């Protein structure tokens, strides 16, 4: 009875049961501002990537080949219609091929979250782990609203802002530095770094890099 909840990944208190404390203890939530994809008032998801505590990446081919998949859109569609519909809105592939995008994120990163290993479920049915993972990430993109962090500090779409004011809004709103990346001086992605308390309560921590945005950054309308 229990999954030891004060356990914090990357600390002297992580319990060795990889079903109750993630093996890749440092996780980054990568969200992007792609014009033409998702709501006007929201960053959409790129992925939830588990990393080593030193920030080193996990195996580039994922961590469970037997669990890799190139059919993630029909697996989610059949296990959960609502989760499939939310993903079309909040996790669109900015390259017009959702199934290849979601299959890559599941295979390379999803297999590396040990709390969703099938041996952790006391009564497992196929596809349980996949839905837990896509749902945990969607929830985090919702709960960590970067668009609200910027607007509340007067940074809205369709303006030129300084990278410096952008970091203060993320820093003051969430209490941690994020990795803000630009492409040709236009904002493109924002990533938030985390630690896990117990099985899956994310605790934010400072990004291990402030990112490529520097100077005046354009924040376009979607």
């Amino acid at each position: 009875s229990s999954c030891s909840s004060t356990a914090l990944s990357c600390s002297n208190s992580a319990n060795s049961d990889t079903c109750c404390s993630p093996e890749y203890g440092l996780v980054v939530l990568n969200m992007q501002w792609a014009p033409g994809y998702g709501p006007d008032n929201a960053f959409t998801l790129h992925g939830l990537w588990p990393d080593k505590c030193s920030g080193a990446y996990a195996p580039s081919g994922g961590c469970d080949s037997n669990r890799a998949s190139s059919s993630i859109a029909s697996v989610i569609k059949s296990k959960d219609s609502s989760l499939y519909n939310s993903m079309l809105t909040y996790w669109p592939s900015n390259q017009g091929n959702n199934n290849v995008f979601w299959s890559h994120e599941w295979s390379k990163h999803g297999t590396c979250v040990s709390t969703y290993d099938p041996d952790c479920y006391d009564n497992y049915e196929e596809g349980e782990d996949i839905v837990d993972y896509f749902q945990k990430a969607m929830d985090l993109r919702s709960q960590y609203n970067v668009y609200k962090a910027f607007s509340s500090n007067g940074i809205t779409p369709g303006g030129t802002y300084t990278a410096t004011e952008m970091q203060s809004a993320i820093e003051s709103y969430f209490g941690a530095k994020a990795k803000i990346d630009c492409s040709s001086g236009t904002l493109s992605d924002v990533a938030l770094y985390f630690y896990v308390r117990g099985r899956d309560t994310y605790v934010i921590t400072d990004a291990l890099s402030t990112g490529s945005c520097s100077g005046d950054v354009e924040y376009p309308t979607k």
